[PDB]
C-alpha cells in the first residue's frame, strides 16, 4: 500500500535510531528479566542506541533457541518484511540460511543487497521488492519463513494460503508479532504503525485454513516492555544534547517521544501481546 | 469417576495442609512479585502452611481484581470443580455471589455446605455432586462461570456448550488453569493430577464454537512459581519435624515432594502457562 | 505387613518392566565400567528392558564369583527375600544349589515355582511364605543364606540371630544392599520402596551380637549407579511410545520416572553405598 | 573531624538499634530477593533489630563471595572506616585474615577491640584512631583494604595516593557505597550524613590517577532498598511500644523516622546507587 | 609423495569401510563412554559400518565443542590433509564456514567436490592438489586450519612457518593426531601408515619457532581406542559375511584385521596418545 | 615406641619425596577419578613429586569438605600424628584453627614450629612430643581431633577414652585411616610400617565405649589406589636418572620401589578399606 512509502519514508530515522554497522533492526528489543538496564555511567544517544542495538539482536537470538533455528532456518526461507536485512542477515550468517528478503519498501532493498555484500553473504542473500500477498516467489520449496513484526501489515488468511504452496511439507512458518487480547487492545500500534493486529486464534484460524497447524505459542510482552523504556530514553537524550536540530526535526523527535510513552503505556494496559508463533505446515 | 475417588481421597492430607477452614484452597499462591517469601526465623510446617494459605487467598483476590469481580461475580454464578469450598465462600462471602458449588467428589460436598452454614452464608452457597459436563441444573439462568484450576479435568468442547446454555448473554466464564504453550509442555503436570491441559488456543477454539468471546487472556507462571519452592519447603519440614508419621504417609510425602520439584522445573521450562482467561457469552 | 501387599500390587509392573521369564530379577544391575550403555541405534522400551535384565543377570554373576558361590553357595541355601524367583533359579541352575525362597509377598511364591518347575529344578527349589525373621523352617541345617536387596525389610539384629540357629558353623550370609554411610544417607530409597536402610556398621553390630564375623565388604555404588539412567530411559521411552496406557499407568510410570531421577542423584550424593557384604557362622 | 565526632556521639543511640552482637555492623542490610520478609505476629523492636542485623551480615557474606574473599579478603588488611568493628570482626573470623580497623571516632576503637577478644581474634585485629587520608604505612604492606560504607567520608584521589603506598601490587580495594547516578541524586544521603557522595567514574579516576585498575562494579540498590522498610519499622516499633521514652530521645527517634522516610524515597528515585567496587592495583 | 599415491591406491577400499555418506571420514572414532556399544543381534559389515561412521561423526563435534568452532572454525579455514572430504564439508555445513580443503591425493579431490555440491555448499568450498608444506598463500589470509589425522605426514616446523604465513594473527591451528609419549611408542601406526609421530613437545616447539601459542592439549586416548575394536569386528564380519570375495581382497582385508589387532594393542600399550591440540598465531 | 625412632630417622627420604615448601604431606593421595594422571611431557622425579604433593593436598581438601571443617576443624583441635606439620598447617590457614600438634618423632617439632613460624601461623600452631596415648593435654576443651594416617599406630579403646576427657561434647574425632575388611587383609601395610590396622567395627566399639558415635563412615579406597601407581613411578624415576646415587641410598629406593608394588597389590585385592570416620562426642 501507502505503507511501502511510509516505510521508504523513514529510512533515515531508522538508520539514525539504529544503525550503524550492517545489522539494523527494526523490530522491539527483548529483555529476559522484564527490566530496562539502568543507564548511568553515559547517558547520550548513543547509549541507549547501543542498548536497543544489543536487546534487539537479542530478540532474535531468543526466536532463533525457542524456534531450533539450528535446523529449523538453516536452509532455504523467506524472510517476510525483512526491513533493512537485520534479521536477514542474522540467518544467513548464524545459522547459514539462503534467504529471500521481501519488502513493500524499494528504497530497502539496495541497503540490504549492500549490507550482505559487506559481511559476505551476497551468495545466500537474495531481495525482492513486491507485497507479501500477491509474490510470485520462485525459488522452488522453501524451508521455512520468518516474520519479524511485519505480519501485522497482512491478509492473514490469504498470506497463509501463499505460504502454504510455497513451503514444504512440516515446514515451519516462525512469527514474532504484536497480537491483541482483548479487543481494540493495540489500537494504539495499530493506528500509529497503520497495522491491524488480531488475536493469535485469527492466526490460528487462518493458517488451519491453508493447512499449518500451531505447535509453540510464546508470551515475550513482558520481556519487551523495558524496549519503550529505552526507546524514550533514547528520544530523550537526542532532544536533550543535540543542539543542530532544525524545528522539523526536533518536532518529529518530540511527536516519536509522545508515541513511544503511549505505545508502552499500552503495552502493559493488558490488551496487547507481544507473541513468538511457530506453525508447521501439514 | 476415577478422578473422582482421586480427590475424595485426598481430603485428609488437602485438610493438613491447605490448613483449616472454613476457606480451604487447592490451588496454586498468587505471588506478585515473583519472589518466594524468604522465611528467615520461623520454618516450621505450621509457617509454610500460613505462607500458603496467604498466597491461596491472593491468587482469589488478583483474579477478583482483573475480573471486575463487583459486577461481574456478584450475582448467581457457577462454582465449577469447587475443591473443598474455598473459592464458593470466598465469591459468596467477598462478592455476595449465590454460589452454586460443583464436584465430582462426594466426600467434599457436606465440607463446604457445613463450612458455608458456619459462615452464615448457607443460604447463598448450595453443592452439586456432579460431572461438569452434564447435569441439567435448573438454577436459572446464571450470571457466570467460575473454574479456578479444575477445567484441566474437562472436556472443554462439551464444557463451554453447557455453560453456553446456562449462561446469560454477556455472562463471562472465568478461568484460571495450567495451559500448555507447545505439545507435551506440561506432562508431569497431566501425569501426576489426572489431568487433560490444553493450550490456550484450544479453550479459545472450543469456547467460539459454543457462542463465547475471549476478552482477556493474562500471564501468571512466573507470579505462580514461588508456590512450588513453599509447598516443597512445607513438604520438606513435615518430613523432617514430625516424627508421628506412618511409613505410609511418610512415601506419600516424599512422594509429594518429588512431584513437587518435577513440577517447579516444568514451571520453569517454557512448556507451560499459568493463565487468567475471561470469556463472555455472546 | 503393608509392604507384603505393596510387594503383590507390584507384579504385573514387575513383569513388564524386568522382562519374562524363568528369571525375572528386582534388583540393581551391575555395570562393571561404571558406564551406562550407549542405545545409539535402538531406543525402544524392549531394548533398555534386555539391557537392565542382562545387567541384573551381571549383577548375580558378579555376586557369585566374589563369593565363592562355587562352594558357598551350591549347598542347601536360604534365599531370603526371592522376588519373582530370579536369583532363586540362579542358584539353583547355576550352581547347584536346593534353594528355600522366602518372601512375604503370596502372590509371588507360585510364580517362582512354576518358573522352577519350567526350568528343571522344581526339586531343588522350593518357597516359603512367610515373614523371614519368624517362621521355624525344618530344612535342617543350612549352609548359607543369600538376600539380594531384601534386607532393607529386617529387623538385622533378629534375622540374624533367626540365621545363627538355623545355619551351620562356617556357613555364610551373603548380602547384597543399599547402606546409609551416614544419617539421612539414602532417604529417598527408603520412603519410597518402604525400606529401613542402615549402616553397614549397625549390620556388622547386630551379625556379630548373634555369631557372625564379617569377611568381606566390597563397594559397587558406581558401578550401579548406570542403573538409574538406564531404569529412566525405559519409562521414558513407555511413557513416550507406548499410546494404549491407561490414565492410571501412565500416572504410575510418570511417578517411577520422578522417583528414578530422584534416586539416581541420591545414589551420587554420598550418603549411600551399595554394597556385597558375606558374614561367616561362628 | 566534627564527623568522628559526629560517630562519638551516636555510639549508644547505635548499639541500641544494631547491637549488642559481639559484631555490631553500621551498614544498610542486603535482601537478595528484593524485599523484606513479611514481619509475622511479632512487630517489636527486637524482632526488626534481628531482621537488620541478619541482612547486615547478608551483606557482608554477599560482599565476601562476589570479591572472592577466600583469596583477596583473607590476608593483612585494612578495615577503613570499621564502624564498631562488625566488618573487621567479619573478615578475622570468616576468613582468617588479620585486620587493622581505621577509624576516626577514638571511643569506637576500644568497642573494637573488647569485642576481637571476647572472639579470640584480638590477636589479628588491632586498631588505628586517625584519618583515613593520613594513614600510617609503618606497618608493612598490606593485602587489601576494605571500605565498607564509609567512602563517601574520604578525598577519593588522596585516599587512593594513600592507598597506592600501603598496598602491594595486585592488591584490592573493595568498596560497598552509595554513589550517585546524577547531580544532587543523593543530597538527602549526604546531608543527613555528613558525606559527599560521588559517582563511580570519579571513584575510576581517582584511583587511576592512583595506579588502581577498576575492575569489578555490581549494582545492588534494589537489594538494599528494603533496608530503609525494616529501618522505619523498627523506630516505628520504638516509639510505639515503650511509654518510658524520656521526650529527648522520642524526639530523636521521631527525626530517625522521618529521615528514614525521606532516604528511602531518595534510594528509589533513580538518582542514587548502592554499589560494590574492586579496584586492583 | 609415495603417500599421495598411497592414499590414491585405497580409495575403493575406503569407501566401502567409511561410506558412502556424502561425509566419508578417515580418522579414529570417538567413544565419550571409553566403551564400543555392545553389537546386538545384528552383527553385519554394515552394522559396523554404521557404527563406526557414528564415533566419527561424533568426533568432529567434540572437537567442535572444545575448539569452539562457532567463533574460531566458521570462517575462511584450511581443511589441511581433507581425506575424502568429510572434515570439510561438516565445518561447511554445520558451522557455515568457507574451507579451501589440501590434500596430496588428485583422485580424492573430484570426491571432495562432488560431495560439496550434493550438499548444496559447492560454493563454500574449494580443493587444492598439492603438498601441505607448500601451500599457495594467493587466496588470502585464513582465520584457522584444521587437521584431523593427517600432521603425522607433515614437517611441522616447515608447516607452521607455512602457516605463519597464510594465517590472520589470532588464528586457531587446530589438531586431533596420534602423538608419542615416549620413544617408539607409535611405530606400528607410524610404519603401517606412513607417518612420522612426535610428541607433543615437537609440536609446541615447532609452532612456537613459527610465532604459534600452544592453548589447548586434551587427551583422548581412552575414549579412541573403542575405534580399534569396532574397526577389528567389522573386518571380521567382512571376511565372516561374503564368500564372494577374491583371494586377494580377502588377503587385503585379513591384513588390515592382523593390522587393526597390532595397532589397538600399540594405543593400550602407553607409548601413544590421541589428543587435541589448538595453537594461536 | 620404636616407632618415634623410626618417624625420626626418615626425615630425611620424607623432605627428600614429599617436600619442599611449608606443607610436607605423608599421608596417600586423593585422585577423585580414581585413575593417575598420565605423565608425559615430564617423567622426571620432580613431576611425580608434585602430583603426589598436590593430591595429598586433595586429601585434605577433600576430607574438611566431607567433614565441614569450616565450622568443625575451625576452632581448637588437636593434630594427631601430625607428621611434618602439612595437616596442621592446613587447618590453621585454611579454616584459621588453632592445633595441638602431636608426635613421638622429635626430630619432628621443631621442623613443624619452623613451618608454622614461617607461614606466620606459630601463635595458632603449637607442637608437643609425647606418646598420643598418655599425652598430658593442657588446653582446656578441644572442639575437634583430626587422625590422618596416624591412629594405626594407637591402641583404640585406650585413645578414644583420652579423647573423650579432652574433647566438648558434641566435638568430632575425624579419622583418614587403613583398615582391615578381611582379616589379615592389610598386612602388608602393617607389618611395613609398624602399624596394627583393625575394622570399622573396631573403631566404632572402642569410641562407642567412651562415648563416641559414629556419624559418618566413606570408601576412599578407589580413589587412593592411584597413590601406589605415582609413589612407584617418582621411585623408579629416581633410581633410573640420578647417577650420584650411593649403593646405600640406591638400595634403600630399590626396597622401597618392591614395597611399594605389593602395597599397591594389597591395596585392590579386596582386605583394606581406606576410610574416612568421623565421630562426635556424646
Ligand atoms: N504489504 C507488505 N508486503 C511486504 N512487506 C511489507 C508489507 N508491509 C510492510 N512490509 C515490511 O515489513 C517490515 C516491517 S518492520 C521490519 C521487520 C524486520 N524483519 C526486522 O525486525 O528487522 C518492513 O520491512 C516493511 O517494509
Ligand atoms: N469431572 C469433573 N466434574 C466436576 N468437577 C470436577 C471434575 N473433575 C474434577 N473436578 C473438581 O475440580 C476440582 C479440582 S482442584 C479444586 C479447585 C477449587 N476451585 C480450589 O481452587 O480450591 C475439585 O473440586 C475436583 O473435585
Ligand atoms: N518381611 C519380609 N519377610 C520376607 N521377605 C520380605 C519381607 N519384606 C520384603 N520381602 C521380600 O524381599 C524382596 C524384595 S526385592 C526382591 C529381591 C530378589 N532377591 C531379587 O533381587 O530379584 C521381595 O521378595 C519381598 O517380597
Ligand atoms: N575521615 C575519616 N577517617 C577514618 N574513618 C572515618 C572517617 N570518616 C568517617 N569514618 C568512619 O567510617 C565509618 C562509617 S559507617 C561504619 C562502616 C562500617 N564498616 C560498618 O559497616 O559498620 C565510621 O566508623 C566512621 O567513624
Ligand atoms: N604431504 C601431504 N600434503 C597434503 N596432504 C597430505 C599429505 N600427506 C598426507 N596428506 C593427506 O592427509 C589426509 C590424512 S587421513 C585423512 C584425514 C581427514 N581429515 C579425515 O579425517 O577424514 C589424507 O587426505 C592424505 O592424503
Ligand atoms: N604412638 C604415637 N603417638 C603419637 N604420634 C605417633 C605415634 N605413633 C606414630 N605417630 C605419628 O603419626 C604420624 C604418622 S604419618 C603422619 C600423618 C600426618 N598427619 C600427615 O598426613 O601429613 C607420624 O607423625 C608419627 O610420628
Amino acid at each position: 500500500r501507502i505503507v511501502g512509502q511510509y516505510y521508504d519514508d523513514k529510512t533515515a530515522k531508522l538508520v539514525r535510531k539504529y544503525g550503524p554497522g550492517p545489522r539494523i533492526h527494526y523490530h522491539v528489543g527483548y529483555y529476559p528479566s522484564s527490566e530496562a538496564p539502568r543507564h548511568t555511567r553515559d547517558v547520550t544517544p548513543d547509549a541507549f542506541r547501543r542498548s536497543i542495538r544489543l536487546h534487539q539482536e537479542g530478540l532474535l537470538r531468543y526466536a532463533a533457541k525457542i524456534w531450533g533455528a539450528e535446523h529449523r532456518l538453516s536452509g532455504r526461507i523467506l524472510d517476510v518484511g525483512c526491513g533493512l536485512g537485520g534479521g536477514s542477515l542474522f540467518w544467513a550468517q548464524e545459522y547459514g540460511a539462503d534467504v529471500t528478503a521481501v519488502t513493500n519498501a524499494p528504497e530497502h532493498a539496495p541497503i540490504v543487497e549492500g549490507f550482505a555484500r559487506e559481511c559476505g553473504v551476497g551468495g545466500r542473500v537474495r531481495t525482492l521488492v513486491c507485497d507479501a500477498m500477491h509474490l510470485p516467489l520462485d525459488g522452488g520449496p522453501y524451508d521455512a519463513a520468518v516474520a519479524i513484526e511485519s505480519s501485522g501489515y497482512f491478509d492473514r488468511p490469504v498470506w497463509f494460503e501463499r505460504l502454504a504452496h510455497v513451503l514444504r511439507p512440516g515446514g515451519s512458518v516462525c512469527i514474532e508479532e504484536v497480537f491483541t487480547t482483548r479487543p481494540h487492545g493495540a489500537d494504539v500500534w495499530a493506528e500509529y504503525f497503520y497495522t491491524k493486529p488480531a488475536t493469535v486464534l485469527d492466526y490460528a484460524e487462518a493458517a488451519k485454513a491453508a493447512g499449518f497447524e500451531l505447535v509453540d505459542d510464546v508470551d515475550a510482552t513482558s520481556e519487551t516492555l523495558p524496549f519503550w523504556e529505552e526507546s524514550t530514553a533514547w528520544t530523550k537524550a537526542v532532544l536533550d544534547s543535540d543542539s543542530t536540530l532544525s524545528a522539523v526535526d526536533r518536532r518529529q523527535l518530540r511527536i516519536s517521544l509522545m508515541a513511544n510513552q503511549a505505545l508502552g503505556a499500552e503495552w502493559q494496559a493488558g490488551g496487547l501481546r507481544l507473541g513468538f508463533l511457530r506453525f508447521e505446515r501439514k
